[PDB]
């Protein structure tokens, strides 16, 4: 399944690079080192494959707050390729605010684009199926990785949970 | 074929973002705005799927010279994700000196790591087959894209051609 390649590539090409470094990148963040309590990356996976470039456009309670210190890695001929995470602020009631290291699995944007291309390499139904398999395979990879296990949460978001991202994140935080 | 996903993803997730911006990013570069004469990106594809992080380790004539002006693009929740190309100096026996925007198709590193993993979802022999299909599919995709067609070159490199990277680049430049 094409989902298998996307899951393995998100692991080897991103999570395996950034997750073993995650606590150190947080410790270097003067703004966020003490505002992020659980040192974990939250990865949104939309079942619809609808990735939002600004997560506040999906749920306005989830607003971009800042960058973590970027990783700089020599990779594929690029000296000091920049790997950058985002911190989002979540406020559900007026009583508590939360700061999450948060992003979409952005390679899924290519699955969306594939299903729209003129030659139709992927139907919309096939795309939905592959997102399900992507979640399953990525979780299986992470569960077997000693360097990455426990440092990230895969968060599937259904189409009718678009405006509920804040609720889901705060619930998981309070597990 | 898993190679189809890698080809579509390298196109939609990278080339379609950076190639329309490449001319402006070359023009903004203080070091290379005049040294890069043809405004295009050369993509190395190793048939072995073995990517060198320093291309000079394969062909000593091809040395890292600097960064191009990086693109900043909001992407999947990341504000101003950084997309950076690399410029390589190529020095031949004629004493002629060239500067190329050059990189590996870096998602192929994941395909290599897949073939080596304890739970390898593909064999080393299937990896070879998949790199061939990646080249073919990426060519077909780029074939049909007006904004990207003239702005990049796919450069397959076999194991016994590692030390001939400079020859191929300079030959294509003089096509
Ligand atoms: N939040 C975040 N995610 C990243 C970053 N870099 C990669 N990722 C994610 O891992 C996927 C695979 O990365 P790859 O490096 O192994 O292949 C990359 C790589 O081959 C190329 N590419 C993307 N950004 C690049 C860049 N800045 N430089 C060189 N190549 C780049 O496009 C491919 C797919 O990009 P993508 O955004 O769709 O998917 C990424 C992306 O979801 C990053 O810096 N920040």
């Amino acid at each position: 399944n094409v989902a298998d390649g996307f899951a393995w590539n998100y692991y080897f090409g991103y999570l395996k690079l950034v997750l073993p470094r995650l606590e150190a990148q947080i410790a270097k963040s003067s703004e966020f080192r003490y505002k992020i309590t659980k040192k974990k990356l939250y990865i949104l996976v939309p079942k619809t494959c609808y990735v939002y470039d600004n997560i506040a456009d999906a749920d306005p309670r989830v607003t971009w707050a800042g960058d973590l210190t970027p990783c700089k890695i020599n990779r594929g001929g690029i000296k000091e390729r920049i790997y950058k995470q985002a911190v989002y602020r979540v406020a559900m009631t007026d009583k508590h605010e939360y700061f999450f290291i948060l992003e979409y699995a952005s390679n899924l944007m290519s699955l969306y684009d594939m299903s729209l291309h003129e030659d139709a390499p992927l139907s919309r139904q096939e795309r939905d199926d592959q997102v399900v398999l992507f979640i399953r395979k990525l979780r299986e990879i992470l569960e077997g990785c000693k360097e990455c296990r426990g440092k990230c949460e895969i968060v599937p978001i259904s189409g009718d949970e678009k405006s509920k991202i804040a609720d889901v994140l705060v619930a998981i935080h309070n597990a």
